[PDB]
Formats: structure tokens, sequence, C-alpha cells
């Protein structure tokens, strides 16, 4: 099955995305096709998918940004129903909002289909036009139809992806200990943890022994995601990737503390040095602790 | 020998502390008596002593606000002679600035002997009042002279007295790991770590699952204290005392994130709720990492 998380669903057939029009929370709010920018946070089309127990492949679908759930309008199964955002919950038993996902006939992307209409999320006539409508509408689960097809494109890891990326690094100390924090991360591009730090006071901070020293510049930029992601986002249950590392060098004569992101494929660490805004593959020191 | 750390200096004889003047880094700025208030921020009238490596029971005296020396003026062995802050270093080798402190004939209190005019701190007549001079003058390391006699009322813990407070806590579960980021830390009064948290912006935070829940509090707290630390004090080589914990229930079924300060006594710590201000001595979890 689909897994828990954070998703950027793509039309198979052109390159537009699922989007919430404006990321407005109005009840109705239209959900259309939209471009997009690959490396960035798109955000009025990033979809938390959260599965209903007891409930084989289905799920809710909450906006990122607006924290309004895909919605089926009075869960038509009139061919060209709208799709819209609307007040829900994750758990919720309105059929209107609950989607079984499952793959399509490719075996990669997937179709989307009411839970109570039995309809599937359709690309009208596969427009790649920005605000392209998009209508439950009739079809199967077997059939070709592009219109019909969605690529999840996973944009968070699990707790244990993250702990599986760190434990595969190259720069972790023998008696390492990790704790971790959370069970579902929005993974950053680079570019957006950098504006995160840009606007942080860190750039602008100095070095003071004890007092402003590797310590504090590390905890000050996890706070510093850690506020830009409840600022920024509406929904819930899921966090910001941002991590705190202390480390010894080879020598086992210095240490220092850090904070470290993860690449886009979601496979490995990447250490930040919130002293300067640097990204490194080695930081001169091999992790003892980490929180995240 | 008197340690490393910060300390509030009052005379033996009147309720007077070592007060630099409005606390100005202005070089030779007067360095008076003056009446203080217990449990709170002394704000003109903390020092930070550090040892001079391989010349016994000798020290530099560095205000914590102004980051400036406790400095006899052209080291002058007349008595009267003026006592000022002074732009210097941690380890400096000028003798106006080097001051050998040991325990009076009381063996309670400290007399302060000027290293190079080998005369002593001395609130000139024991005068009590707000901004009374304090002079280099005459004296002996054994007579009863209390103007001439100092407590030093620790202000600071080093990282191995926090470490025993928490081994000492009953809450500490079997698992615990501490990791220690600084090496001498300034204790606040509550009223003070009340006021950082106040000021925070976190009395005003919603938790919200994973993406602003206990550890987001926790962190932030830390943050707000260590960024506190940096924007209040002009002295380098000391932190502020804030810690974070993890914890477990007793059921073992939930944890909990939260902080962490330091009794006035410093012996014993005293749980922080960072989601409503409250201090415990029981959080209801057994804390299995700590930092700080
Ligand atoms: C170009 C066109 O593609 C397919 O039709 C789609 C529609 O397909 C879906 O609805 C039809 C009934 O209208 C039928 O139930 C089909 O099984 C189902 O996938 C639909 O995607 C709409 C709106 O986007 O566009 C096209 O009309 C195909 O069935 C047609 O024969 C034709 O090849
Ligand atoms: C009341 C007074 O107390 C003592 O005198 C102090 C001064 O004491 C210091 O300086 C004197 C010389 O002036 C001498 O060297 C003494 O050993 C030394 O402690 C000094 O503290 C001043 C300034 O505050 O006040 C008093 O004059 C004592 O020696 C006097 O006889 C007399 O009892
Ligand atoms: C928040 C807002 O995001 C961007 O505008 C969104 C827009 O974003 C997508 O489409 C644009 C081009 O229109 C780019 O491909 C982005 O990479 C996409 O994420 C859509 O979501 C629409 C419809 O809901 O709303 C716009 O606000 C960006 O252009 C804005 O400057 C701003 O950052
Ligand atoms: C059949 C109908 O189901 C519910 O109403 C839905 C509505 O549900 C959501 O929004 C309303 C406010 O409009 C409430 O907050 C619900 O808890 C939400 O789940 C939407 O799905 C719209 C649009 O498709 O359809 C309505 O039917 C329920 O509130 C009604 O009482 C009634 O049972
Ligand atoms: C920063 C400033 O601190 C207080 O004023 C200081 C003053 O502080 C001491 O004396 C006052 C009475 O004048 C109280 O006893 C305090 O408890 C003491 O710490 C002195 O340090 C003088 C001389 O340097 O400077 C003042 O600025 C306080 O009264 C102010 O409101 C303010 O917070
Ligand atoms: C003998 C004298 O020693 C030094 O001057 C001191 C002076 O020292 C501090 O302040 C000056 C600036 O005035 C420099 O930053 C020094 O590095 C500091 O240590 C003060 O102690 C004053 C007041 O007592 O006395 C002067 O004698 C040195 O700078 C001189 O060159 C000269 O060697
Ligand atoms: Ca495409
Ligand atoms: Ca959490
Ligand atoms: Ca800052
Ligand atoms: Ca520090
Ligand atoms: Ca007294
Ligand atoms: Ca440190
Ligand atoms: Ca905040
Ligand atoms: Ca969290």
């Amino acid at each position: 099955s689909l897994r828990r998380g954070i998703y950027h669903i793509e039309n198979a057939g052109v390159p537009s995305a699922i989007d919430l029009k404006d990321g407005s929370s109005s009840d109705g709010t239209p959900i259309v096709g939209w471009q997009f920018t690959p490396d960035t946070i798109n955000w009025h089309q990033l979809w938390l998918a959260e599965p209903i127990p007891n409930v084989a492949d289905t799920f809710t679908l909450c906006n990122l940004f607006s924290g309004t759930y895909m919605d089926l309008y009075n869960g038509s199964s009139e061919a060209g129903t709208a799709v819209n955002g609307w007040q829900g919950t994750a758990f919720t038993t309105n059929p209107h909002q609950l989607w079984t996902i499952k793959k399509s006939s490719d075996g990669t992307s997937y179709k989307i289909q009411n839970y109570g209409s039995k309809t599937f999320v359709d690309l009208v006539n596969g427009d790649s036009s920005d605000g392209a409508k998009i209508a439950g509408w009739t079809g199967t689960w077997d059939e070709g139809n592009p219109h019909q097809k969605w690529y999840f494109n996973r944009m968070s890891v699990s707790s244990a992806e993250a702990q599986a990326a760190i434990a595969r690094n190259p720069h972790i100390h023998g008696t390492y200990r990790g704790y971790i924090l959370d069970g579902e991360y929005l993974v950053l591009p680079n570019a957006t943890f950098t504006q995160i730090w840009k606007d942080s006071g860190l750039p602008g901070s100095k070095w003071r022994e004890q007092i402003y020293d590797c310590d504090d510049f590390a905890i000050a930029m996890k706070a510093a995601v850690g506020k830009w992601g409840a600022d920024s986002w509406k929904a819930n249950g899921f966090a910001i990737f941002c991590g705190v590392m202390l480390g010894v060098n080879k020598a086992g004569d210095a240490a220092h503390a850090y904070n470290f992101t993860l690449t886009k494929d979601h496979a490995d660490i990447v250490f930040f040095e919130p002293q300067n805004g640097g990204y490194l593959n080695d930081i001169g020191y091999d992790s003892y602790m980490a929180f995240y």
C-alpha cells in the first residue's frame, strides 16, 4: 500500500500537479492541475496522506498549506463532479473525503478513487493548462487512461528512513546514540533550508566562547526550522526535517556541534554548518549524538 | 583555591556588593559599593573569575555585563587608589588587572589583593551608601578589618556540578544518557527564567501534533535562553543554564520533552514545562536523555 506521508501528486500524461487553488482554506476551493518547479517547495501542491484504520488502501488527503481536505462535491458519482478543498479531519467517516489509492496498470502511477462514489480523480481532457479542472469521473482500475493516472512523488521521510540515512553515513562515531523526536518529516530542498537559515539571525551571529558557540548555533537553527514549520503550514501530523549533531574529530581531541539535512533522494544525510550556511559531505567530525 | 566561575561579591561588614557603576564599558568607570536584591540577577554586580595559569590563587575579574576588567588605577600602591572597570583580556599579564584572592582570617570571606601593588580592595570607611568608593588600600592577609573582607557568593555551576544535581534526582530513567555542551553556567533565578519564557513567544504557541509539539517547545525554550545570554552579557567564557530532557512515564507507554533548571542552592534540578511556564519537582516522566 501507499505509505503515510507527504506527496506531490503529478499527472502521468502532462506535467501538472494536483493544486489547491491559491492555497485557499475556503470550503469549496477548486482543486486544479497546475505546473510546478522541481526541487522547490510547491506551496499549494503538497498532500498529507493519512491511512484509515480498518479500510484497506484508503486515505484522507490533506493539503499541507490549507489544512483542508480533498473532497468530492456531495459525493456525486456523476462524471465531471467537482473536486474541492473542504474542512475535515484526518480520520473522518465522510466518504466525500475518503480516497482509495492503488497502483494503476502501469505499476508505478496510482489511480485515486473516491470511497463513496467509486469514481476516479480525473484531469479533465488531460488539459495541461494552469487551473485546469479536476473532477470525479467514471473509470476502471486497469485502464490506461492517463487523465486518471497520478505519480505520488514522496516528499517526506519516516523516522525509520531518517535513521537509515544516518546509519549508512561514513562519519558516525562508534559511540553514536540517536534520539528521534517525531514520526514523519517534510524534507526541505537546500534552497528552502538555506532561506530559513538566512532569515534566522544566525548569518549575523558572532561565535563567542561558551555564551554563543557551536551548540548555540546548532540549537538556534533547529528552533528556526521548527518555528518556520508551524508558521508555514496549517496541516498537522508531520514535522520538518532538521537534525542536530554533536561530533568529535579523528584525533579525539576536538568536538563540534552542527546540523544535518537529507539528500533529494532521501537516502543520505548532508551536514550543515550553522555558523556559515555551508553544506558538507564531510564536516571533519564523527557524530556521537544526534537528535531530530 | 577560589574556583573559576561567576560571583556576586558582597562586603563582610555592610550589605554592599562590588558594582561597576551604571554597567558602563568606558575605561575608568568607577567600581563602587551598591545595595542588592537577593534572588535576582544583579546586572552590574556579577564578576567572572578566571584563574591565571601557574600564578597561584590569582585571577582576572571580568564584569559579566560590561566585559571590562577590575583594574587598579596605574597599579599604584598608594592607599585610596581608584579601582575601575578597564578594557582587558582573560589571561592578561597586566598586573593592574591581576588579583590574588584568598580566604580571610575568618575562613569564609576573602581578601582581594592586587598582584602588582600588594594592596587590598577596600570599601572605603565601610560606607554602605550606594556609590561608595572602593579603592586599593594598605592591609594584611590576617587582620579582621571588614572594609577589606568580601564574600564570594557563587552564581554559577560547573558542568560537573550540573551533572551531580541531575544524578541525585529521583526522576532519572535507568537508560539515561546526558550530553554536556558547555563548561560553566550562570544559574538563573526562576524570576528571570520565567521572564525569558514570557518573552519567547511560547506562552502564545499552540500544541500541534508533530509540527509544534513537546520537542518544539523544549528546543524553542533552550534557544530562547541561549539568545538571551548573548544579547544580555558582554563577557565570554560561560553559558546560561537551561537543559532539555526527553522522558518516559512509569508505564513506559508515553514520552514527553521538557526543560530543567537548578535550585538556588545549586544542588538539585527542577523541571520546567515550556507549554505553560510551570515548575515541577515531578513532571511525571523519568528522563532518558538530557542536553545542557
Ligand atoms: C481520448 C479519450 O480517452 C478516454 O476518454 C476519456 C474519459 O475516460 C473516462 O471516462 C469515459 C466516459 O467519458 C469512460 O468511462 C472511460 O473508461 C474513463 O477512463 C475521461 O478521462 C475524459 C475526461 O478527462 O476524457 C476522455 O473523454 C477514452 O475512453 C475515449 O475513448 C477516448 O479515447
Ligand atoms: C576604624 C579603623 O579600622 C582600621 O582602619 C581602616 C583602614 O585599614 C587599613 O588601612 C590602615 C591604614 O590606613 C592599615 O594599613 C590597616 O592595617 C588596613 O586594614 C582602611 O580600611 C580605611 C579605609 O576603608 O578605613 C579605616 O581607616 C584600623 O586599622 C584603624 O585603626 C581603625 O580601627
Ligand atoms: C506561494 C506562491 O507560489 C507560487 O505561486 C502559486 C502557484 O505555484 C505553482 O505555479 C507556479 C507558476 O504559476 C510555479 O510553477 C510554482 O513552482 C508552483 O508551485 C500555484 O500554486 C497557484 C495556484 O494555486 O498559486 C500561486 O500562488 C509562486 O509563483 C508565488 O510567487 C508564491 O510563492
Ligand atoms: C451528507 C452530509 O455529510 C456532511 O456534510 C458534507 C460536507 O462535510 C464536511 O463539511 C461539513 C461542513 O460543510 C462538516 O464540517 C463535515 O464534518 C465535513 O466532513 C462536505 O463533504 C460537503 C461537500 O462535499 O458535502 C456535505 O454533504 C455532514 O456535515 C452533513 O450533516 C451530512 O451528513
Ligand atoms: C539594570 C538596572 O538594574 C537596577 O539598577 C542598577 C543598580 O542595581 C542595583 O541597585 C538597585 C538599587 O539602586 C537594586 O538594589 C538592584 O537589585 C541592584 O542590582 C546598580 O547596579 C546601579 C549602579 O551601577 O545601576 C543601576 O542601573 C534596577 O534598579 C534598574 O531598574 C535596572 O534594571
Ligand atoms: C604600564 C602600561 O600598561 C598598559 O596600560 C595600562 C592599562 O592597560 C589596559 O588598558 C590599555 C588601554 O588603556 C590596553 O588595552 C592594555 O592592554 C590593557 O591592559 C590600564 O591598566 C591603565 C589603568 O590602570 O594603566 C595603564 O598603565 C599598556 O597598555 C601600556 O603600554 C603600558 O605598558
Ligand atoms: Ca508528464
Ligand atoms: Ca514529537
Ligand atoms: Ca538569533
Ligand atoms: Ca554554548
Ligand atoms: Ca553584612
Ligand atoms: Ca559549547
Ligand atoms: Ca516561537
Ligand atoms: Ca516536533
